[PDB]
């Protein structure tokens, strides 16, 4: 295919995080509104 990672994409900024623990903690960071 295209071999491009799935990563764990942000639905409020739309970012790549690494883990989805790391994006939950982003989740936070982006969810201060
Ligand atoms: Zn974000």
């Amino acid at each position: 295919g295209s071999r491009l990672p799935k990563l764990y994409l942000c639905e409020f900024c739309l970012k790549y995080m690494k883990s989805r623990t790391i994006l939950q903690q982003h989740m936070k960071k982006c969810g201060w509104f």
